[PDB]
Order: structure tokens, then sequence, then C-alpha cells
């Protein structure tokens, strides 16, 4: 109706910038190669085994993030048995094909999520192998994730809180900022933009910067059940960006055995993101009917590898969102071109 109208106003206003400039006027030819805007995907386990897995990553995002491969439980399944060689095994897969990768994650506040050795120990104990994490897992990964989710899901759990108070937050944003001043420390949490949460959202990010605590970026897992609304989503969004800071949708799904559904709800989402100024990156949280944590009826690409209806909705968002023109005037999106010479245009200036 008259969201998609207004969302693609939007869209050609924050997500394009004018081109030929220097550093003419009769026939040329403007391909996009990159994309600035992350259009994401988790990966997981099967990147390592399944050939087809990887193709199909490869050509469908441009931004990675790992499922459990960096979690503080798959890194240290034990305490002081200490493993990173599947995440450097898709480390070096992703920075083969320059795909930039979210680190996922650090901490987590909710118990369930944490190594049960951890559950059973004395608090001063729990916070040295806090500081072991942080410090062996920061230093491990400098330089090798562009953000952090430092600490995931502070509105819902209460494991780190408990035992040491918000200070301990304030603490794993400034030691991470200490060992890796690049990366960009995410919040992350759910039912902000699926349920509405969002006040109390932006009262917890502000209540984290008010205590000292170097938040820079905002994470909403975008975790849906059947149904995606784009203007409550949109107006979520607008509660978060009072912030000034980079909204992304980091895991997005929805789950629907009608297809259909499905691929109305992914472009419900992508559209209304994509057209919000805030935002600046959606990451889908699966892909594969094979290999997807909600199941079968949250994959936009079959079991036998065959696109659904939303995996093909979502291909076709995809080249509707692609500046390919022959023509010297073009509204082209933000990106990298190749002109028939490979040339970047960034967000930095309206131009
Ligand atoms: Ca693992
Ligand atoms: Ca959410």
């Amino acid at each position: 109706q008259s969201w998609r109208k207004e969302a693609n106003d939007r869209i050609l206003q924050h997500r394009q910038r004018e081109l030929v400039i220097n550093v003419a006027g009769i026939e040329v030819e403007i391909k996009q190669i990159r994309h600035e805007f992350a259009f994401g995907s988790a990966m997981n386990d099967q990147v390592l085994f399944n050939q087809t897995y990887a193709d199909f990553f490869v050509q469908h995002f441009n931004w990675a993030v790992f499922e459990n491969e960096a979690k503080w439980y798959a890194n240290e399944p034990e305490r002081g048995k200490i493993t990173y060689e599947k995440a450097d095994a898709m480390l070096n897969f992703a920075n083969r094909h320059q795909i930039p990768v979210r680190g996922h994650a650090l901490f987590w506040e909710v118990e369930d999520a944490n190594p049960n050795w951890l559950k059973s120990l004395p608090n001063h104990e729990v916070y040295e192998a806090m500081k072991r994490r942080l410090e062996h897992a920061g230093n491990h990964f400098k330089g090798k994730f562009r953000h952090w989710d430092v600490n995931n899901a502070m509105m819902h759990g209460s494991f780190f809180k408990d035992r040491f108070g918000k200070q301990i937050w304030k603490w794993m944003y400034e030691e991470t900022k200490k060992i890796d001043p690049q990366a960009l420390l995410f919040v992350n949490d759910y039912n902000v933009i699926s349920y509405g949460e969002h006040h109390a959202y932006k009262a917890h990010i502000n209540e984290l910067r008010q205590l000292g605590a170097p938040v820079e970026a905002i994470g909403v897992q975008g975790h849906f059940a059947d149904r995606v609304d784009p203007v409550v989503v949109k107006e979520r969004l607008d509660v978060l960006a009072e912030l000034g800071l980079p909204i992304w949708v980091t895991a997005y799904d929805s789950v629907h055995p009608d297809a259909n559904r499905r691929a109305d709800n992914l472009e419900a989402l992508y559209r209304v993101a994509f057209s919000h100024p805030a935002v600046k990156g959606v990451l889908m949280w699966g892909f594969w009917a094979g290999a997807h944590w909600r199941g079968e009826h949250a994959a936009i690409v079959n079991h036998d590898w065959s696109l659904n209806e939303a995996g093909r909705r979502y291909e076709k968002l995809l080249q509707e969102w692609t500046t390919q023109r022959v023509e010297v005037t073009c509204p082209a999106f933000h990106g990298t071109y190749e002109v028939r010479k490979m040339l970047q245009q960034q967000t930095i200036e309206l131009d």
C-alpha cells in the first residue's frame, strides 16, 4: 500500500548518490560490483563440508556472522581448554571472498547461553573466566571482525549483572575498546522490533552509555513469528533512531509454512529497514532448509537447493537494488562500481 511508496522514496534518497565526477556526457556503462549496505547472513558449520551451501552463501550475501563458532561455549567447552580453529577457518573463507564478518559474541547475559562449567563457579572465579575470555578472544580476533556483539540480550538475562551489577557491562565495552579499538561495539537484543520492547531498549542503551559503556551500534535481532508489519517495524526503528547510533538488523527470520507469507515477511522487513536511514545493514540468521535454526519454515531455499518464494523474492529485491546502467547523470546505490576503471562511491558526502 502506501508504506511501500514511502519506503521507496526513502530508499532512493538515503541509499543513492549521484555520479560522474573526476579524480563525458554520452556513452558509458555503470555496473555495481559491491554493495555498501549489508545484505548478510549467518554462516554455520555447513560452510566447512558443503560446497553448495558455500557457493550459495557467496552468491547471496556480502556480510557474514557465525551462528555458534565464536560463542564462548564453543571457544571454551571446558574451562582452560580453548579452541578457535573452526572460527578461524570461517574467517579465512570470508576473507578469501572479501566478506566482512560481524563478531558474535563475547558474552551473553542469559544463563542458558553460557558454558555449563561457568554456572557452578563462585563469583570471583566467574570473573576470572570472564577476564580471560574477553582478553583471550579479544586478542585472537583483533582486527578480524568489523563488529563485536560485545554482550547480547542484557534486557532478558541477568547471569553477569546478578553477580557484578551493571558495572560489569561497562567493563565489557571498555576492555574490548582497549584491545580492539577499530571494532564497532554492538548491543544486540530480541523482541524490540518483533515485539514492542523498543522503549525499554532505548532506555537500556541510554543507561549503558551514561555509566560510561562505549556502545557504538544497536543490534536489533529481528526474530519474528508469522507476520511482519512494515509500519510497526518502521515506527519502532524510529524510537531507537533517536540515539544517533547506527541500527543493524542482525539476525532476521520469520516462520510460516506458506512460502508466500514468508516472501512477504522478508520484503516488509528488508524494504522498510533499507528505507530507514538509521539502519546500515540487515543480516538474515540462516537461509537453507537443511540448516536453519528455526527449521524449514524459515528457509528461503529448499532442502534440495531450489529457491522457494522467499528465496526468489530476496533475489528479486537485491536485483531491484542494484545499479546496472548503460547511458552522464546517474542515481547509483552506495558501493563499488565498474565503469566501461573500478571506482568507489561511499556514504561519506551527499555529493
Ligand atoms: Ca563451533
Ligand atoms: Ca527484535
